[PDB]
Protein backbone atom coordinates (compact mmCIF):
# COMPACT_ATOMS: atom_id res chain seq x y z
CA UNK A 1 0.00 0.00 0.00
CA UNK A 2 1.26 3.68 -0.44
CA UNK A 3 0.92 6.39 1.60
CA UNK A 4 1.85 9.96 1.21
CA UNK A 5 3.31 12.70 4.04
CA UNK A 6 3.64 16.04 3.24
CA UNK A 7 6.52 18.20 3.77
CA UNK A 8 5.19 21.86 5.16
CA UNK A 9 6.12 25.20 6.05
CA UNK A 10 2.66 25.38 8.21
CA UNK A 11 0.58 22.78 9.32
CA UNK A 12 -1.53 21.86 12.19
CA UNK A 13 1.23 20.95 14.89
CA UNK A 14 3.23 24.23 14.19
CA UNK A 15 6.05 25.45 11.85
CA UNK A 16 8.30 23.15 9.53
CA UNK A 17 6.38 20.03 9.85
CA UNK A 18 5.94 16.35 8.52
CA UNK A 19 2.04 15.83 8.17
CA UNK A 20 0.82 13.55 9.19
CA UNK A 21 4.25 13.45 11.63
CA UNK A 22 3.16 9.84 12.84
CA UNK A 23 1.76 7.11 10.35
CA UNK A 24 1.77 3.32 10.77
CA UNK A 25 2.61 0.98 7.99
CA UNK A 26 2.96 -2.86 6.81
CA UNK A 27 6.35 -4.02 5.76
CA UNK A 28 6.53 -3.72 1.97
CA UNK A 29 4.43 -0.65 2.23
CA UNK A 30 5.54 2.54 0.53
CA UNK A 31 5.64 6.07 1.36
CA UNK A 32 5.79 9.07 -0.89
CA UNK A 33 7.45 12.35 1.39
CA UNK A 34 5.69 15.14 -0.82
CA UNK A 35 7.51 18.92 -1.59
CA UNK A 36 4.07 20.32 -0.95
CA UNK A 37 5.75 23.72 0.21
CA UNK A 38 9.48 24.21 -1.02
CA UNK A 39 12.99 23.82 0.98
CA UNK A 40 12.85 20.64 2.54
CA UNK A 41 13.98 17.10 2.47
CA UNK A 42 13.64 14.02 4.48
CA UNK A 43 16.18 12.14 5.73
CA UNK A 44 17.12 9.02 8.19
CA UNK A 45 18.03 10.00 11.62
CA UNK A 46 20.98 8.22 13.49
CA UNK A 47 20.15 5.92 15.84
CA UNK A 48 16.42 6.20 14.94
CA UNK A 49 16.40 3.24 12.29
CA UNK A 50 16.03 -0.77 13.09
CA UNK A 51 18.09 -3.48 11.77
CA UNK A 52 17.21 -5.00 7.90
CA UNK A 53 17.13 -1.03 7.38
CA UNK A 54 18.99 1.09 5.19
CA UNK A 55 19.33 5.18 5.62
CA UNK A 56 18.14 7.14 3.01
CA UNK A 57 18.71 10.65 1.94
CA UNK A 58 16.78 12.72 -0.35
CA UNK A 59 17.89 16.20 -2.03
CA UNK A 60 16.03 19.48 -1.50
CA UNK A 61 12.17 19.40 -3.22
CA UNK A 62 12.77 15.92 -4.24
CA UNK A 63 8.98 13.58 -4.51
CA UNK A 64 10.66 11.48 -2.80
CA UNK A 65 9.26 7.50 -2.26
CA UNK A 66 11.08 4.94 -0.16
CA UNK A 67 9.49 1.15 0.80
CA UNK A 68 9.67 0.41 4.56
CA UNK A 69 10.51 -3.43 4.72
CA UNK A 70 12.32 -4.07 8.08
CA UNK A 71 9.65 -4.14 10.92
CA UNK A 72 10.21 -0.95 13.55
CA UNK A 73 9.88 2.79 14.48
CA UNK A 74 11.96 4.95 11.96
CA UNK A 75 12.40 8.49 12.62
CA UNK A 76 13.29 10.90 9.82
CA UNK A 77 14.00 14.58 10.05
CA UNK A 78 14.45 17.82 7.35
CA UNK A 79 17.91 18.66 7.39
CA UNK A 80 17.12 22.50 6.83
CA UNK A 81 15.05 22.16 9.31
CA UNK A 82 15.88 19.46 11.72
CA UNK A 83 16.55 22.31 14.81
CA UNK A 84 13.01 23.62 14.10
CA UNK A 85 11.53 20.16 14.98
CA UNK A 86 11.19 18.99 11.02
CA UNK A 87 10.99 15.84 11.60
CA UNK A 88 8.51 12.33 11.39
CA UNK A 89 8.52 8.61 12.79
CA UNK A 90 6.99 6.36 10.33
CA UNK A 91 6.23 2.60 12.56
CA UNK A 92 6.33 -0.23 10.51
CA UNK A 93 4.32 -3.13 11.57
CA UNK A 94 2.90 -3.74 15.09
CA UNK A 95 5.12 -3.79 18.88
CA UNK A 96 7.90 -2.39 17.27
CA UNK A 97 11.28 -3.79 18.75
CA UNK A 98 13.48 -1.03 18.71
CA UNK A 99 11.48 1.33 20.71
CA UNK A 100 14.24 1.65 23.17
CA UNK A 101 17.41 2.41 20.84
CA UNK A 102 15.17 4.81 19.26
CA UNK A 103 13.91 6.73 22.24
CA UNK A 104 17.21 7.22 23.61
CA UNK A 105 18.81 8.95 20.17
CA UNK A 106 19.88 12.29 20.87
CA UNK A 107 17.78 14.96 18.62
CA UNK A 108 17.96 18.72 18.70
CA UNK A 109 15.21 19.56 21.69
CA UNK A 110 12.61 20.34 19.13
CA UNK A 111 13.00 17.51 17.58
CA UNK A 112 12.99 15.80 20.26
CA UNK A 113 9.76 16.99 21.54
CA UNK A 114 7.99 16.27 18.34
CA UNK A 115 9.55 12.69 18.03
CA UNK A 116 7.97 12.18 21.79
CA UNK A 117 4.83 13.30 20.80
CA UNK A 118 4.60 10.97 17.77
CA UNK A 119 5.68 8.09 19.43
CA UNK A 120 2.77 8.46 22.20
CA UNK A 121 0.63 9.10 19.16
CA UNK A 122 1.46 5.60 17.88
CA UNK A 123 1.05 4.14 21.47
CA UNK A 124 4.76 4.14 22.27
CU1 LIG B 1 12.12 21.43 6.14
Amino acid sequence: ADFEVHMLNKGKDGAYVFEPASLKVAPGDTVTFIPTDKGHNVETIKGMIPDGAEAFKSKINENYKVTFTAPGVYGVKCTPHYGMGMVGVVQVGDAPANLEAVKGAKNPKKAQERLDAALAALGN
